[PDB]
């Protein structure tokens, strides 16, 4: 820590409190429950938009973590509102687990069960349990864990997509050329993340074993040894469908794996994981940090130098984490300058807005929604919360 790091945290706390929190408070749907599901680039909310379960759970996580860190009573009420919509509309009373999507009124639109959705449910419900003490939220998280472990897990990871009644299906995520990816970095990273939070709160043996198991899967199958990159979209045997590098996923997995490593009881694996996380952060700085911000991805030989909101948020956390473990100032410098880029190019200058989805290579804003099933307060809100907690 120093004077720059302290002012850094203060700046992120003010941004979260004066920009992020009140923006997402304005998305609260008091007519039907939950949160409005879409806001276009011109800041027009579509109150009738379908509501994604992942978005609701990320909002639940965000407001819960805000209460847990800042003790804001309004944030706890905002989390309650999202918990109520999860409980009443996304949770399947008959077969259990969480639907994929519902209408703005809460009518089930896509009742299939995806591990990606269940994991985010565990993440938000456990966070909300810490904030509220609600035993029903704790029950749902535990049941989601047992379902994942007893119905969805396989020898080499999770089957990712299921019918409503948990009969397995082929996956819904597709490679760039339309081949089904039976194994995705996406799903398994958020299983890891949700299990870390669950174990941190519960400290249960069964949960520890599943956490260690998923950490090992990342070390043994998903990580591309010696490259600093993880596989993104795979067949059922963790063979890449395409040579693809997501620098955003790399740097996020870097600090998430580092985080889980703190709980590991096998000291060899723990040293392994901490070395992996730093190898990834080192490669990421060298290959994807342009001196200003992080580029997006490389698909085969095509580089996308767009600046995506969640990539830069995770870059700030990942590089700050790398700085904390090494004390090498190149990482701290990179994290702060990425924050300075976000402030100048991704924080919307129009009133009553939040963060732009992306700017292109030429730093031009691109027409993309401000709120969508995949654009949430989770990444950028967690960026602020992490720095607040770490400094
Ligand atoms: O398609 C993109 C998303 O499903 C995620 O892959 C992405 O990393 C962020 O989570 C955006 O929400
Ligand atoms: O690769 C296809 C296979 O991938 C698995 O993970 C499951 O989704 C199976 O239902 C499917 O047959």
């Amino acid at each position: 820590g120093s004077m720059d790091i302290t002012r850094f945290k203060e700046d992120l706390k003010a941004h979260l409190e004066e920009k992020i929190i009140p923006f997402w408070q304005s998305l609260k749907d008091d007519e039907f429950g939950g949160y409005y599901g879409y806001m276009d680039f011109n800041l027009n909310i579509d109150r009738k938009a379908q509501k994604g379960c992942i978005l609701n759970s990320r909002i639940l996580w965000f407001f819960s973590a805000c209460y847990n860190v800042l003790k804001s009573e309004k944030c706890k009420e905002m989390a309650f509102h999202a918990f109520e919509f999860l409980k009443n509309k996304f949770w399947d009373k008959e077969y259990e687990g969480l639907f994929w999507s519902v209408s703005h009124k809460g009518v089930p639109v896509d009742v299939t069960k995806h591990v990606y959705v269940q994991a985010f449910g565990i993440y938000g419900l456990s966070e909300y349990y810490e904030a509220s003490g609600d035993e029903e939220a704790l029950h749902m998280a535990k049941r989601l864990f047992e379902i994942l472990e007893t119905k969805c897990k396989r020898e080499n990871g999770y089957t990712e997509q299921f019918e409503r009644n948990w009969q397995e299906k082929e996956n819904r995520f597709l490679s760039e050329n339309g081949v089904i990816a039976s194994k995705t970095m996406n799903t398994h990273l958020h299983v890891l993340e949700s299990y870390t939070n669950l174990y941190r709160l519960l400290k249960l043996d069964d949960v520890y074993e599943a956490l260690e198991w998923i950490v090992r899967l990342f070390v043994d199958k998903i990580y591309k040894k010696g490259t600093g990159h993880f596989k993104v979209f795979c067949d059922d045997n963790w063979n890449e469908l395409i040579k693809a590098v997501s620098y955003g996923f790399d740097i996020e997995a870097s600090w998430l794996l580092d985080q889980a490593a703190k709980y590991l009881k096998d000291e060899k694996l723990k040293e392994e994981v901490e070395k992996l996380a730093l190898e990834v952060a080192q490669i990421t700085l060298k290959e994807a940090f342009d001196g200003q911000s992080l580029i997006n991805e490389m698909i085969e030989d095509r580089i996308d130098r767009s600046k995506i909101w969640w990539v830069e948020a995770e870059t700030v956390v990942g590089f700050f984490n790398a700085y904390q473990k090494t004390k090498e100032e190149k990482y701290l410098d990179a994290a702060i300058k990425t924050w300075e880029f976000i402030k100048e190019h991704l924080v919307d200058r129009r009133k009553n807005s939040e963060w732009l989805w992306k700017v292109n290579e030429d730093l031009e804003a691109v027409n993309m929604p401000i709120v969508e099933q995949w654009k949430c307060p989770y990444h950028n809100g967690r960026m602020c919360l992490e720095i607040i907690k770490r400094v």
